[PDB]
């Protein structure tokens, strides 16, 4: 049973969402060749705790060891920050942030292109973000999640890319992952009609190559089976009366915070 949020709770979601977004805005300057994913994590955690007076929702979740997930190139998600893993020219990197503030969660992520961008890493990130934007434009009461998943997949595959099946968007509030599940592809199992007040995430994972993925033996790191590049972008939203409001919008986003139909 999916739950609706109250006006007060939604305001708290705006705050946690903004904080999540601001972590990504803060870290951007440090995302350069030579930096380790470990340092970036410590920077993010220090900021979340000492500046935002919030806490990382990832730290300890199901035993997660770090504060943010950092995934590079062929790594699909849940990449673990490490003091020896350095970023280099050409790399595409996702920093996945989740913060809890005043009891509510804010969840978002984006891609960063390191050094000189390559046409393909550049193209994969742009298409991935557009697939998120396209889905965000469909959000309004009355529409079924299945349609949104359908549209993301059709857009993505038309570009020669593939949509990761194992992971999905999700309801969010006082809990990290609440109902419903938000698939980024068409599924006969999906039947959820949006309603005002619902809060969830949209976070498509797109592979340049095949959809198949393999988990590493650290029990967390997920890579593409064919070792092709993978990209992801995420935003937390609240369904409004005639559309939705992006709670994790950043200065660099090129979509309106409030989407009115
Ligand atoms: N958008 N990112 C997420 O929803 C997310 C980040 C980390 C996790 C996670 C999922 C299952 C178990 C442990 C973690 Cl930290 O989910
Ligand atoms: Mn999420
Ligand atoms: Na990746």
């Amino acid at each position: 049973a999916i739950s609706i949020k109250t006006p007060e709770d939604i305001e708290k979601m705006r705050v946690a969402g903004r904080l999540a977004a601001e972590v990504l805005e803060m870290i951007e300057p440090y995302v350069k060749p030579g930096v380790s994913t470990g340092e970036l994590d410590r920077i993010c955690n220090d900021y979340i705790v000492n500046e935002q007076h919030a806490v990382s929702a990832c730290l300890g979740y199901h035993g997660y060891p770090k504060s943010v997930c950092i995934s590079i190139n062929e790594v699909v998600c849940h990449g673990i920050p490490d003091d020896a893993k350095l970023l280099k020219d050409g790399d595409i990197v996702n920093i996945d942030v989740t913060v809890i503030k005043d009891g509510f969660h804010g969840d978002t992520s984006k891609m960063f292109i390191v050094g000189k961008p390559t046409i393909m890493g550049e193209r994969l990130c742009r298409i991935t973000q557009e697939s998120l934007y396209l889905a965000l434009r469909m959000v309004k009461p009355g529409i079924n999640l299945r349609e949104i998943g359908a549209a993301i997949q059709k857009f993505v595959e038309a570009e020669g890319f593939s949509v990761v099946r194992e992971y999905c968007g999700h309801g969010i509030g006082r809990g990290f992952h609440e109902e419903p599940q938000v698939l980024h592809y068409d599924s006969r199992e999906t039947n959820v009609v949006l309603k005002p007040g619902m809060t969830f995430t949209i976070e498509p994972m797109v592979n340049a190559g095949k959809k198949e993925i393999r988990t590493m033996k650290d029990g967390w790191t997920v890579k593409t089976k064919d070792r092709s590049l993978s990209a992801q972008y995420e935003h937390t939203i609240v369904v409004t009366d005639n559309g939705c409001e992006i709670l994790t919008l950043r200065k660099d986003d090129t979509i309106p915070a409030i989407i009115s139909h």
